[PDB]
């Protein structure tokens, strides 16, 4: 997150952080045997770390489970990161109290101009590199799909939408990738891709969660 501000320990407590013997992606608890994440953030064997403020530091109150089962969406397409979006199964059920809870799918997509809470453990440099050891946070809000499209020809799909300041300055960056975009109380994005970051005219794009509702729905429903 570059231009952000520090969370506060366990105020995010659906965000988890992917660890493979580093942290390298965010994810969202959506219950208490699933994540979602990006599909970008795919990789064999790995633990998801719930309860996290510091990422390099055990403060009492971290729950460590390994993933038993990663599904990426049928129609991901890595080249044009279409359909972003990933399901990670624990290999036993967290226990969920008030600093880790399960974050709320969408009934419906949020409008632009809503504003949302996006977070994770990426980087806080536009034009350098400063990881943070904990979890940062920024408010921001999602863009219109005109905007998007004009910021991004050729690349925004209706799986898609911008979020941020087309002014640049504050934005979600490398290491926030599989976190949350969360409005009103629900899960409407997730942390995608974007041209660098806090760019001008380069916002941050975010795979449109509530698109995915039945599906995720469906999965978790049959795993
Ligand atoms: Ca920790």
């Amino acid at each position: 997150i570059v231009g952000g501000y520090t969370c506060g320990a366990n105020t995010v407590p659906y965000q988890v952080s992917l660890n493979s013997g580093y942290h390298f992606c965010g994810g969202s608890l959506i219950n208490s045997q699933w994540v979602v994440s990006a599909a970008h953030c795919y990789k064999s064997g790995i633990q998801v770390r719930l309860g996290e403020d510091n990422i390099n530091v055990v403060e009492g109150n971290e729950q460590f489970i390994s993933a038993s089962k990663s599904i990426v969406h049928p129609s991901y397409n890595s080249n044009t990161l279409n359909n972003d979006i990933m399901l990670i199964k624990l290999k036993s059920a967290a226990s969920l109290n008030s600093r880790v809870a399960s974050i709320s799918l969408p009934t419906s997509c949020a409008s632009a101009g809503t504003q949302c809470l996006i977070s994770g453990w990426g980087n806080t440099k536009s034009s350098g590199t400063s990881y943070p050891d904990v979890l940062k946070c920024l408010k921001a809000p999602i863009l219109s799909d005109s905007s998007c499209k004009s910021a991004y020809p050729g690349q925004i799909t209706s799986n898609m939408f911008c979020a941020g300041y087309l002014e640049g300055g504050k934005d979600s960056c490398q290491g926030d990738s599989g976190g949350p975009v969360v409005c009103s109380g629900k899960l409407q994005g997730i942390v995608s891709w974007g041209s660098g970051c806090a760019q001008k005219n380069k916002p941050g794009v975010y795979t449109k969660v509530c698109n995915y509702v039945s599906w995720i729905k469906q999965t978790i429903a049959s795993n």
